[PDB]
């Protein structure tokens, strides 16, 4: 959360593909949703495309259902951060202020 770097909070999604800019592969950042609150949206960078991925809540945290659930985002992404299959691409680099 808040004080991590990766976390952008509030911006519209449109303002994540912008920050996201000069593309970089595993280049991520994590914003809050509008349409849905209280979930999450972590923005991928990934063959000059940026991709989005919706933060469910189900009792915890996760992407593929069903699959992988988490305590905290901070730790979603340590995971992403090892192995990546699931989402096109192994996070590296978050970006950040």
């Amino acid at each position: 959360l808040s004080l991590m770097p990766w976390f952008h909070g509030k911006i519209s999604g449109q303002e994540a593909v912008q920050q996201l800019q000069p593309p970089e592969d595993g280049l991520f950042l994590v914003r809050e949703s509008a349409r849905h609150p209280g979930d999450y949206v972590l923005c991928v960078s990934f063959g000059r495309d940026v991709i989005h991925y919706r933060v469910l809540h189900r009792d915890g945290h996760l992407t593929i259902d069903e699959a992988v659930f988490f305590c905290n985002l901070m730790d979603m992404v340590e995971h992403y951060s090892k192995d990546k299959g699931a989402i096109c691409t192994k996070l590296v680099r978050p970006k950040r202020k």
